[PDB]
């Protein structure tokens, strides 16, 4: 008597971004011929928790026809994860904004001075023609740093395109980190770079467990308990971790090896309980275990009783996770037949993932996310950059960036020489010179 | 690798071997681990059974876990507190599902 | 339906799993039977608590089938859901052989181990 | 951006790994505090560790700050060349408040060794 379709055509499954920015989504040329859908187009689309995004629609010629690409920014204003379902909608009644109320995010300007609007919110709206909904929390990337603001009124309300006749308003309290749902400093799987296929398996195993746990009690079927990430240091084995966390919405809980040995006898056993419990406790959840081979070496490299028990309490709790429901254990290890072999057995570490080094075009990647932040000069080729360091790793990588930015601030605080100012980070370039610097130096 | 006075007289008398089952008890443990299943007309657990050899009773536990998994997710895309029994019981895992399970090398 | 064999699971049971078990099967049952029912990936066990006629009779396309009341408790019944028994065990036929007969004594008949030396 | 966190100083006996450590402290008004592996080593179990993070917490609170470890292979030698528990954790120790100095402002870490394999 009172229902509708189920099926919609403007249902669509959430997926990543290949344009990064903040206001562009994208969707398969058929599924917006099907919706009668124009490149360029505003679109109001609908989330979880009666959330709602205005976005501009492009074409992509890799988007499966049911899926929608769309940044972490618009997630989040959304409240899905990938995998979730949104709808869309065309929204072509959009005016542009006579004015617009916005808030910094607390935590994401602290030790930032200077004037905000100027360096960060002018150059991302500028002759931009962004659309924005009342409620949007946006990042904006600069000066080494990202930053985020929250729009708080628009006018018209409750959406409108920032245009060059917006004004744009910011005083006010800014806005408490705590009381929002954003991004900023959490790792997602746009912060990895140059292994898609391992990713996407590990994507694969924990998809039911954490995003879908209530399954488990319908079925007798078995997940995979613990995933072994094997690789070299620094090729971003805690990266993967923590981004599956945060992207699935799952708790995350570290142990790391070193940190359980550094313990007397007997508080080593009880950290590692510890652990499994709290993560049994706000399942779903993963554990993982950096540095395992620092806690469960094979029984030949053991010298000690102490050594032997913490091993055995590993091998317990494992034991154990069946009857902890909804909880994955990660861990890796750079000497995978190092660790000993039990743990490899049958409901412990069922799954093992080689995470090795980036390719050519993975380090090209892996340069364009630590270089997000910066102003890099018209000279910078990071295709070459990523050409000659064959055999590096993200973490070599990562700290070649910072190698070079801050060779680019010695360079300047020569000429200026407590708290810093936005704007002459803003504006200061790292250049050609900078990374070639940093490339030639030996010591690391 | 066990100490050798655990086999005296009166302690640990008896032994027995349990090997790695040729390609007809893989057949049998196969049949085991699906007998809750929906399976379709195209599973040929023969086909598994004769591939998979060396791999133990845990290996094909296993391998029919994943299937029965990759087939719930690729018909929980089309669907998306507590599971319906309508839904679950006709779900059918394919031959498909059981060869991309062949197919994955992280186990 | 006995109870633990059945957390988890939502929906119409019988339509599930009871009309595919007996269509057109003409099982024989009896009053107090615990009987088993595999699908959905997983097995559901139920408990015949009346026949008419009773104690026994012939489950038919006619016969209407009741599923009313409180589940019956797993702790109150024998039965076998969940547990492992040797049709759980393939290709070892010879060796499970052998351990039958090494324990059958000791276990299913030890009196008679204390008459004899 | 993240600056060096450690800076590692290889070279035989004698060659001003320390004095290196002290002038670049005085040079940049720093704060330095010398952590000598045998003195550490010579303490009790737990006290060597107390020890450790005693002079990570008082870099910490006077900072910018240079922690010097001299004869850092007296503490830190690889996992073969150990032949105790209490020494194993002791390495843990460092390693653990190595990882900790991300939180720790404007400290670095220069450590010596003549054995850098
Ligand atoms: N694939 C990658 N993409 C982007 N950054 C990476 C990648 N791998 C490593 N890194 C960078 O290297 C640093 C350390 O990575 P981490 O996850 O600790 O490595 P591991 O755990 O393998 O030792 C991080 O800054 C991380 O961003
Ligand atoms: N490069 C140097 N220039 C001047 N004196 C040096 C130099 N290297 C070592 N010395 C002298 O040798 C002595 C010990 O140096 P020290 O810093 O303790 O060496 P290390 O720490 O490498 O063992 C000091 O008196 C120091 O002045
Ligand atoms: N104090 C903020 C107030 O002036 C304001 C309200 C609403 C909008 Br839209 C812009 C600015
Ligand atoms: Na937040
Ligand atoms: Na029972």
């Amino acid at each position: 008597a009172i229902l509708k379709q189920k099926n919609r055509p403007n249902r669509l499954i959430v997926d990543e971004a290949i344009n990064e920015d903040n206001s562009v989504v994208s969707l398969s040329q058929p599924k917006m011929d099907e919706l009668q859908l124009f490149r360029g187009d505003t679109v109001l689309l609908k989330g979880k928790k009666r959330r709602e995004a205005v976005c501009i629609v492009l074409s992509d010629d890799t988007c499966s026809d049911e899926k929608i690409r769309m940044n972490r920014v618009v997630r989040n204003n959304l409240r899905v994860r990938l995998g979730d379902v949104i709808s869309i909608q065309p929204c072509p009644d959009v005016k542009y904004g006579k004015r617009i109320h916005v808030l910094p995010i607390d935590d994401t300007v602290e030790g930032i001075t200077g004037n905000l609007f100027e360096v960060y919110l002018k150059p991302y709206f500028l002759e931009a023609y962004r659309p924005i909904r009342k409620g949007d929390i946006f990042l904006v990337r600069g000066g080494m740093r990202a930053v985020e603001f929250k729009v708080v009124e628009t006018d018209p309300s409750p959406y409108c395109i920032v245009a060059p006749d917006t004004v744009i308003h910011c005083e006010g309290e800014p806005i408490k980190r705590e009381d929002e749902e954003e991004s900023w400093n959490e790792v997602g799987y746009d912060d990895i770079g140059g292994c898609r296929k391992q990713l996407a398996q590990i994507k694969e195993m924990v998809e039911l467990p954490l995003r879908h746990p209530a399954l488990f009690k319908a079925i007798g079927v078995k997940p995979p308990r613990g995933i072994l990430l094997y690789g070299p240091p620094g090729t971003g084995k805690t990266l993967i971790a923590r981004a599956v966390a945060n992207e699935t919405g799952a708790f995350f809980f570290l142990i790391n090896g070193p940190e359980i040995m550094s313990k007397l006898a007997g508080e080593s056993e009880s950290n590692l309980r510890k652990a499994f419990e709290e993560a049994e406790k706000n399942a779903p959840a993963i554990i993982f275990i950096d540095e395992l081979d620092a806690i469960a070496p094979k029984r030949e490299k053991t010298h000690g009783e102490v050594e032997r028990r913490i091993v055995s309490q590993l091998l317990t709790l494992m034991d154990g996770l069946k009857q902890r429901a909804h909880v994955i254990v990660m861990a890796a290890t750079n000497r995978p037949n190092s660790i000993d072999p039990a743990l490899r057995r049958f409901g412990r570490f069922d799954r093992e993932v080689d995470i090795g080094i980036p390719d050519a075009t993975g380090r090209l990647e892996i340069l364009q996310i630590h270089t997000k932040n910066m102003k890099l000069a018209d000279d910078v080729d990071l295709e070459q950059v990523a050409n000659e360091t064959h055999g590096h790793v993200g973490a070599d990588l990562a700290a070649l960036c910072s190698e070079a930015a801050l060779q680019a601030i010695r360079k300047k605080m020569d000429l200026i020489d407590e708290t810093i100012d936005a704007e002459v980070m803003n504006s200061l370039a790292v250049t050609m010179d900078d990374f070639r610097w940093a490339l030639s130096q030996s010591n690391r």
